[PDB]
């Protein structure tokens, strides 16, 4: 008598469905770069919860979820990093290019790099991009060219098909962010909305602005890490300051209702460093993003 | 030199008393609702803080308590929980006919049922209540006719001497209530105080309006999972959002000053999730509504 | 390519140093207060952290503070606790004497008295002090005559060099303090700045009352229990409510600017009780001062 986020995977077909999830159980991005593993149990924890969580009616923000339609599509599965990110990238442009809406749950941010070469594909130079994000994560590739958890979005700035002038580093924070790092992004013409000028403005609001700013056939990428880690301590790289659960929540309302947000990803779920409270979060995150999905033309 | 809570225990015998502690060490309730075991530690982690916390005369505040008498009534013992029920009405019941102010620590949230008859029967046709609780709690009995921790307030809008227009769900969460649910408060009249409603107003004058909705002879009924669990993790469902501490406290203290407030209850604190800082919050929110209560004519 | 605080140790002398880290490893002191055991890891912990952590130029704040030289004078070693004082107020008064920055990462509180004790001989009748804490710590020696982590403004404040008109206990708690403690410190005419004021005034305005009132030569004294333990867990006192992170930044980047600030102290960080996050907010309310440091003329 409480139809939840688990009754709308209704589909028995993966094309029937309005929006696809798709799990990335990787972490060798986040060792290489430095970072505690545990990502790789990411999605089957965000699973978890997905079965549990999530009112498809929404009583209290007016929304009635209960018409989409949800499937999931499985692990991406590969025997190294760099294959997993082909197979990636491949599953997420067929989604893309039939014009269902993909959601990938990491698993390192490394996924971001391949979701983003999925997304440029699909819309050939028209492609904007936001990564939700305590770092800028344009770090450069190991000596050995090896590429991490902190390098996807170096990967984005140097495709030539991309505008950085779309480009957005939100909720970014000055004191884990490098001068060097903040030049390139700056240099490609792209933006950083720092942690307290979110604040500031308001989290919502600023995201309108940064929407505005990526344009059209926009890739919502969120790190969770991004969170202040009194709610969502379970990541490599606990924030110690941060969006809160709720602006989440918000966020991903908004990205739901944006009928310009083409596909999200959410990277760095970390169960083995918390295994409960913050793959709640997580899943309600994914829930405000159907709810906003549910109201879009 | 600094009394704290326990100096307030001088009361010799339980007459004396302002306000008499109650203890409900059962967790079935819980299971039954598909929850986390672990409540039925709840008293006795209260029990643990309650030695240890809250000046009595607090200087920030400008309230002094040090009139007031408290006494510890111990647990409710039985050998099945439905007797721990009748049983508990039955104290909660004697405490309020000789107008002393019973306050009872869980334990499950099934204890509210219990509470609430007591309440129905000592101020027959002039109830209010107030369920503080991301949850709205009026699920139906199993299917072998059991209630549990989900229950207790559709057997109180269930009561024909009860007006469910006095009944407010208060910071219950759209995320968690489903749509049934909502109707069923909803169609016996009773009111929907979203937690998003709750901080737009602020919580102390949201409550303010939810009181002058209960009336007279209010059932203050906190289920502590209403906290956001960055404040308060130990609870068998963890809120990812909901009430802060402070808010907590400030509302528990209104709630003692509140002359219309005639008993209160505190369910769900789960010492097996967690042990320390979530009992200790629970004494607080106690001791607030002592300070507020030590104000009132 | 990203320069953090690590990057700042510089110095081959202590003397070349603009700021002086003094380690206090010890927590006699809290055992003593009755609290628990742990913060003598706290130097360690904070060391971990101080290796890995804090862009030395931040563009959010637009704060470069690569001309700053750092120095560890690794711990103050003692066979008492007692002597430890002695020598933690001689090291830290030396550090004053030349003009340089004394920080003292603890450990218990009971540092603050030597520090205390270092600054009204640096600067003869002409200290100012501000305790952070929830707490007054203005508790009577034990009857044996032993000071613990709970004595040292009541040490502080029975100097006779130092005027209690300067003194500002800051974010203090009601919940948490006596009646009698709190008379104490006012009847030296001193200032009760309540955790209450200080958000309802902004953390930041209201520190800059503190400093107005603290004046020249000020101590910064942070007791690290101050946080709610939603950001900060790792102290043996936790506390419900309190100062968010952000604000704790804030109020450091402050003291950092403030030219009157001569010396800082941070205690009770307890690693035993939380190892990860809470060195790390440690970690980071220093770098915050860092920061504002770089400013100062
Ligand atoms: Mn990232
Ligand atoms: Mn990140
Ligand atoms: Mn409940
Ligand atoms: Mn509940
Ligand atoms: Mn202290
Ligand atoms: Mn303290």
């Amino acid at each position: 008598d409480d139809p939840r986020l688990l009754s709308l995977f209704s589909a028995q077909r993966e094309e029937d469905a309005d929006i696809v999830i798709i799990g990335f159980p990787y972490d060798e991005g986040c060792v290489r770069n430095g970072g505690r593993a545990g990502a790789k149990k990411g999605p089957a924890a965000f699973r978890f919860f997905l079965q549990r969580l999530g009112s498809v009616n929404n009583l209290e923000l007016n929304v009635d979820a209960s018409h989409l339609k949800l499937y999931d599509a499985g692990d991406i599965t590969a025997s190294t990093l760099e294959e997993a990110h082909e197979k990636l990238e491949s599953k997420v442009f067929t989604v893309l290019a039939r014009g269902a809406f993909p959601f990938v749950i990491g698993g390192g941010n490394d996924q971001s790099a391949p979701n983003g070469r999925a997304m440029l594909r699909a819309f050939p130079g028209d492609v904007g991009v936001i990564n939700v994000d305590s770092h800028l994560d344009v770090r450069p590739p190991l000596s050995d060219g090896r590429v991490h958890s902190g390098t996807p979005f170096r990967q984005l700035l140097e495709e030539s098909s991309f505008s950085g002038k779309r480009f957005v580093e939100f909720a970014c924070q000055g004191s884990q962010c490098g001068a060097l790092h903040a030049q390139y992004v700056r240099d490609h013409q792209g933006h950083l909305m720092w942690l307290s000028e979110v604040r500031k403005k308001g989290a919502v609001a600023a995201l309108e602005d940064a929407f505005g700013l990526t344009g059209k056939n926009t890739f919502f990428s969120f790190d969770v890490d991004s969170l202040k880690s009194s709610d969502m301590p379970g990541v490599s790289c606990p924030a110690a300051v941060g969006l809160s659960a709720q602006e989440a929540f918000d966020m991903c309302f908004l990205a739901g209702k944006t009928p310009t947000v083409m596909m999200m990803d959410m990277s760095e779920l970390n169960p083995l460093v918390e295994e409960y409270r913050s793959p709640r979060v997580a899943v309600y995150m994914f829930y405000h993003f159907v709810l906003g999905f549910a109201t879009r033309p």
